[PDB]
């Protein structure tokens, strides 16, 4: 409807995959080459189905911080034979609060999904269904089961992935560039 939905629009269209583990159905942001990420929550394992394909994971690793913390990100490398476009270059380099956020899943459950989610506050610390868990961003729309995964863009920006809510408030985690140094 305006240059936000744009910009998101045009990240769903090239950089997203639908995921399937044995915990159900994600978004899936590709990021660059075959490496793409995930909330933690799925336990991606050795087989993962991607667009209902059935693909091996060439790697699969669950980031902490260097507290020793959750960060509810998974960094999957896909035994796929396509690379996503690089969108490196649209992460943010450090924590960071925005404005006028998007939140963009893409499943079988809720295809072409756009969630004007307003502010987003750096939250930081979140007991996340019972984890400790750090960088989360913050936005107050009622996110629901079915959106995990899903990108949050702002304009120019891809800053993270939601990971979860508590039914007034949606969280994220944060993506940041130095995440996907080569
Ligand atoms: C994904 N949530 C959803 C799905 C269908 C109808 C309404 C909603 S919402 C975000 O407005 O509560």
């Amino acid at each position: 409807m305006g240059p936000g939905f744009d910009f998101a629009q045009a990240i769903m269209k090239k950089n997203t995959v639908i995921a399937r583990t044995e915990k159900g159905e994600f978004t899936m942001l590709g990021v660059y080459d075959r490496v793409a990420v995930i909330p933690t929550h799925a336990s991606v394992g050795e087989i993962i189905y991607i667009n209902d394909v059935e693909t091996r994971v060439l790697d699969a690793c669950a980031l902490r911080d260097l507290t020793d913390t959750n960060l509810e990100i998974t960094i999957v490398k896909l035994d796929r034979n396509q690379k996503f476009r690089d969108i490196r270059h649209f992460l943010p380099r450090c924590e960071d609060d925005y404005n006028d956020a998007v939140l963009s899943v893409h499943t079988s459950k809720f295809p072409n999904m756009y969630i004007p989610v307003g502010q987003v506050t750096n939250y930081g610390f979140l007991n996340l269904g019972g984890t400790p868990t750090h960088r989360i961003l913050m936005y107050n729309f009622p996110t629901r089961a079915g959106q995990c995964g899903g990108v949050v863009t702002t304009t120019g920006k891809v800053i993270g992935i939601h990971v979860g809510g508590n039914g007034a408030q949606g969280f994220a985690a944060m993506l940041l560039h130095s995440y996907f140094t080569d």
